[PDB]
């Protein structure tokens, strides 16, 4: 009549409202061999708002278009969960990806399904990055707070009466400290100057907690020039080049603080869209139940595999 069942060639069926020869209203539709199940609203052959269940028990709950996850929705997989916006099947623009295991998390913008633009990244150990992203990596300006020796033995401190975190603000290239940047440990140990692939490389100043200033040129983290002296050229004084790089590094740090603040603002937007995505998953589940009940009322022996999936 205006609803029922249809068996596909590759296996898997459709069972629900139809009108004008196309699925319309509500219904279920399994995949080849009856594996994988959509269940929700339809409109002229295309899912509108519904829940897809993989045989693995993984699910997308949200809105659809042209057969792609589009709009808001929640994807629950084994170890990862995404809540927020989807654009033609790709995560983004705004949304959050969270670990089922750890507190590991990304909250920000996405381009082409990868972390990109501005976002807050939290690592399993509780550290964070806030700032710019490109192609799924820390890139541009940003602020990372994390846990950071040659003598392992405590002798040097066990001898006399005796009474952490590190923050890098500066340039990032493909997930690495690279360019100008400032690095500050909670002890007071600090480096301002040039970086390459997370190492001091170029000119900069290492200042010890007591304030002793080591100024010079670093090459893959090893000092190779200092400010003592001899055949130093007037045209190329280490103190000048260090000063320039230090200034370059504080500029980069302040820039990275700004991009950090933008990232924080984009993070709130991603959170807002993640909550909006919970209401989209609630609506998707309302449509799914309408389709589950109509399906039992149009074919009481037709097996719905999604329930069994999600138990496993």
């Amino acid at each position: 009549m205006s609803g029922g069942r249809f068996d596909f060639d590759d296996g898997g069926a459709y069972c629900g409202g139809w009108e004008g020869g196309k699925a319309h209203g509500h219904g279920l539709c399994t995949g080849p061999k009856g594996q994988g199940e959509y269940s929700g609203s339809w409109n002229f052959g295309f899912e509108v708002a519904g829940v897809y269940t993989w045989p693995s028990g993984n699910t997308f709950e949200g809105y659809w278009s042209q057969g792609k996850r589009h709009g808001l929705g929640i994807e629950t997989k084994g170890r990862w969960l995404y809540k927020g916006e989807w654009t033609h099947g790709f995560k983004g623009r705004y949304g959050i990806r969270q670990s089922s295991s750890s507190g590991a998390k990304y909250e920000g913008t996405w381009n082409n399904g990868l972390q990109d633009g501005y976002g807050t990244e939290t690592y399993a150990d509780g550290g964070t990055y806030q700032g710019q992203f490109t192609n799924g990596m820390r890139h541009g300006y940003g602020v990372r707070q994390s846990v950071p020796v040659v003598v392992r033995s405590p002798l040097r401190t066990e001898a006399a009466p005796f009474e952490t975190t590190e923050t890098y603000m500066g340039e990032w290239k493909n997930d690495k400290r690279s360019g100008f940047g400032v690095s500050e440990r909670s002890s007071g140990l600090r480096y301002e100057g040039e970086w390459l692939d997370n190492l001091r490389h170029g000119y900069g100043c290492t200042t010890l907690p007591d304030g002793h200033r080591e100024e010079g040129k670093y090459r893959h983290n090893v000092l190779v020039k200092d400010t003592k002296r001899m055949l130093q050229l007037k045209s190329n004084k280490v103190r000048q080049k260090v000063e320039h790089s230090v200034e370059g590094a504080q500029r980069a740090a302040a820039i990275a603080r700004q991009k950090a603040e933008i990232a924080a603002s984009r993070t709130s937007h991603a959170k807002a869209k993640a909550e909006a995505a919970e209401q989209a998953a609630l609506a998707a589940n309302q449509e799914s139940n309408i389709a589950r009940t109509l399906a039992r009322e149009l074919a009481p022996d037709f097996y719905q595999p999604g329930p069994e999936y999600q138990k496993r």
